[PDB]
């Protein structure tokens, strides 16, 4: 039922360097999350243009920021192209191989861990804030998965049959015991207004 | 053997808002056109991660910047994913409707036109420089075409029997009278190594 992975050296190295690299500015985490949102909500639009029945599993697309105190999670859910269980498994659809170097040679030239974005990784910046990373997924190609990782150089994978969602991506992080500030309404808000003012899709911010 | 096409309603008053509207900052169009050409590199990549034989039409990730002052031109090519014809008439493979909707609401909040590439549309800053504009395409599911445009509202495709390309696309600029700096190498230097320091793929400047 669950199939366990060892990430690639080098997406392993980034997300210790990630980790364990002393780097205040943690917030970018949610630019990076949701300009990922975004880019897989264009995807589906897309494909949409040619073949509209893609939208026959919701028609809607949007971003939702679901911060929950109890369980110490933040949520990020979107309607985009959602992944394949090899998107999965080939670092969640991103060429992260070559990305990783890319962004290593470019920390070596004087860039900060802020522009990990501009090659094709930000995703992995979830772990600025969560010591744990869930994927929920259903792109319309395939059934809906569960990924999970708590870095350390391995993720699983597994056929989800949680809430069926129709179509798209949960990022659930669960966050670090001194990282709470990104549960609090004020703190979301703040950062979306500061980073992410001009995505074209809505972004719904829910309340406790 | 000549197709010719209408713009869209909206991509037309976006294309024409780039031409008209007087706005110093030009050399944008040379980054939003290199990171195209990244984002269609690094779709062939992702895509050759699971199909070796993708890259058959070409194993080199690469982008190449050709001045020439003879023709008054300025071309960018890459060995990325290349366009389909289908793709060529949905505005080059944007999202351009909605991305200009978007970008026209964020010109409305206080955004200046420098922006334009985080809304999926950065290729029409080309007219920012160019009077016409010849797009070179060559997707390995599909046959090699030029799209060519002067703005005004149409746009022409047909089947090219040029130069064979093997994979990927040449944007040639036919620079506005006033523009020739940007065939200057001192100038075009300059631009890459101000917006365009980090991408992962090799740039190439031709000399002349
Ligand atoms: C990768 C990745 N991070 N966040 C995402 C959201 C998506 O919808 C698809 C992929 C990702
Ligand atoms: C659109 C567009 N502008 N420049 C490009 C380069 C490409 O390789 C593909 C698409 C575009």
């Amino acid at each position: 039922e669950v199939e366990t992975f060892a990430f690639q050296a080098e997406i392993a190295q980034l997300m210790s360097l990630i980790i364990n690299t002393f780097y205040s500015n943690k917030e970018i985490f949610l630019r990076e999350l949701i300009s990922n949102s975004s880019d897989a909500l264009d995807k589906i639009r897309y494909e949409s243009l040619t073949d509209p029945s893609k939208l026959d599993s919701g028609k809607e697309l949007h971003i939702n920021l679901i911060p929950n105190k109890q369980d110490r999670t933040l949520t990020i859910v979107d309607t985009g192209i959602g992944m394949t269980k090899a998107d999965l498994i080939n670092n969640l659809g991103t060429i992260a191989k070559s990305g990783t170097k890319a962004f290593m040679e470019a920390l070596q030239a004087g860039a900060d861990i802020s522009m990990i974005g501009q090659f094709g990784v930000g995703f992995y910046s979830a772990y600025l804030v969560a010591e744990k990373v869930t994927v929920i997924t259903k792109h319309n190609d395939d059934e809906q998965y569960a990924w999970e990782s708590s870095a350390g150089g391995s993720f699983t994978v597994r056929t989800d049959t949680g809430e069926p969602m129709g179509r798209g991506t949960k990022v659930i992080l669960h966050l670090k015991e001194d990282q709470t500030e990104y549960l609090e309404e004020r703190r979301i808000k703040e950062i979306v207004k500061k980073h992410s003012q001009f995505i074209g899709y809505p972004i719904t911010l829910f309340v406790e």
